[PDB]
């Protein structure tokens, strides 16, 4: 593991092996590389285009230097994100609805695009979002869903934070999110913001030890399940990755108005979550359904599409009452209610 | 300018604009931009593959940023096999017809550097810019120590020395005489570089200049087979091809030229110019022969070479005036003693 050596491969357009990706995954996360050189391989990383072997090795580096709790059979709903349209949090929404139904180990963060990461949401919605191991593990018995920080739960990760920052641009750090769950949660729906990747990190994932994971790429370009259109999917599992194209009209509904799924800001997603809980939102209620709806299908509670949407609608209908009980065991309630009182209660 | 603008461009594998690439190449030499992102944005320019308008836009800010004295109607040589560095005696010949401004700088490859050679000749390399157009006008001839008259690349030093690779700075040297000298021979290291850096040579505002790159991988006119050329001027770009037996000669055995030190090579220049080594003569006569083309002073390479000829018989006495001006002849005189 000589860093000089693996930026000259790179800069050769020569793809890494696994252990070779992990131990240069672990010296950066550790911090044993100048920050000249972390943002060369990050750079060269991205431009020669990250391998299956890169993304499987630096996961694994990050699991391995992780805070972790035990909760395999909790369910996770992380996207990559990506430079595109500002729809609303529907992640951390859907989140709530499947925590009536299994245990939810939710893995996110905050977000430099104003205040669009999941932890700003939950915090607008009055969330404690940091939460010690301890306590997690409590949370998650007592009302099936607990936030894990990544900033919190991947300490080592602040040492590539400079870096990440001053670049101002995607890198393989950003895929690898939804892959580094600390509850090591077995199900997952992770969505992708491109075609490529959605074969990237499927192959990648296959590798990952999961026992489903559903990943998917919305159309206009979401890592969320398409509103207006198809959306590709590819269901992973220990015996192979399925093919799987959708339209929203396969759920039973007509396609959603993209402006009526589009917000500004942390506090509009969490007003915009809350009206739809409230019945006040057609459009963003549906946009919940549809993507809980695979996250049911990842689960095998549900035989197929439609029947995860039709049950996704008794779970929204439960939904606010499950985040009130959710936020006043580990929150401030005053802040939920401002907010329900802010798309009128 | 926006600095996480250029890169996102650079990451996306579009060319930047002239102006664009010059005013980023300033920030950067001008030390405005952080490590962080003067790392990635070499990077990303170097896995893009740097464009024409990359490298004009970069020269040009060099240039601006460079310690300048005006000799635009001098002429500059080119400049890793190891062989004797010829373009250094190529410009102590050149010096005997025409203002000579030679910009190097010292080798990292063990003392094959123009600036290494001129040392062990007695040559006082750094030279203030003050000086330096004195000693042009008074002797024809003057050396640019690089790394003094671009003290501003001090501020993309350390990113430079951690990335450990080559970058769009490598290949600028040429392009950023601080003389400003119109004429030029210079070499290329690879056939591809021939044709971009022709590109860009010719938006650079030269009168005259010429690339080479020589068989079997060398940035000057080759000794053993084929030349790639291309001469560059206001009326655009000639290509070029040549084998030196072209110059009337036969191909000279490259072991026959290879040195290990400043001081052989040092040597081996002497000796070419005392007539006691003449396959160095001739490797420094057919590189001579091309520059005093551009200059067209000749119509042709071979009475570029016969005209050389004349001028190696007085090289010697001319670099001893040169020296004695700028540096210490009794080092000269140790060299000379039959070697």
């Amino acid at each position: 593991m000589n860093i000089n050596e693996i930026l000259k491969k790179l800069i050769n357009k020569s793809d890494l092996e696994i252990n070779e990706a992990e131990e240069l995954a672990k010296a950066i996360i550790r911090g044993e590389v100048p920050e000249i050189l972390v943002s060369a391989i990050l750079v060269a990383l991205r431009m020669k285009g990250e391998s299956k072997n890169e993304i499987v090795g630096f996961a694994r580096a990050m699991r391995e230097l992780a805070i972790k709790i035990d909760v395999p059979n909790a369910i996770d709903t992380a996207g990559t994100g990506g430079d595109g349209l500002g729809t609303v949090n529907v992640s951390t929404a859907s989140a709530i609805l499947l925590s009536l139904v299994n245990p939810v180990a939710k893995h996110g963060n905050r977000a430099v695009s104003g205040k669009s990461g999941s932890a700003d949401v939950l915090e607008a919605l009055g969330y404690n979002i940091i939460v010690p191991p301890e306590r997690a593990k409590e949370l998650v018995n007592k009302t099936n869903f607990v936030f894990l920080f990544a900033q919190y739960y991947h300490p080592a990760m602040k040492n590539v934070a400079n870096v990440r920052k001053t670049l101002g641009i995607r890198t393989i750090f950003n895929i690898l999110g939804p892959l580094t769950n600390p509850a090591n949660a077995k199900y997952q729906l992770m969505g992708v913001f491109s075609k490529d990747h959605l074969d990237l990190l499927s192959k990648s994932a296959y590798e990952l030890d999961f026992n489903k994971i559903i990943l998917v790429y919305g159309e206009p370009g979401i890592d969320e399940v398409s509103p207006i259109g198809n959306t590709f999917m590819k269901i992973v599992s220990k015996r192979g990755i399925e093919e799987v194209k959708l339209n929203v009209t396969d759920f039973g509904i007509s396609p959603i108005p993209i402006e009526k799924l589009i917000v500004n800001s942390a506090e509009d997603s969490a007003i915009k979550i809350v009206r739809a809980f409230l019945g006040k939102d057609e459009h963003v209620a549906e946009f919940i359904k549809i993507n809980t709806a695979v996250a049911l299908f990842a689960l095998d509670r549900v035989g197929d599409f439609r029947e995860g949407y039709e049950y996704a609608d008794h779970l929204i209908e439960k939904s606010l009452d499950k985040l009130n009980e959710i936020i006043s065991m580990n929150g401030d309630v005053t802040k939920l209610k401002t907010i329900v009182v802010k798309s009128s209660g």
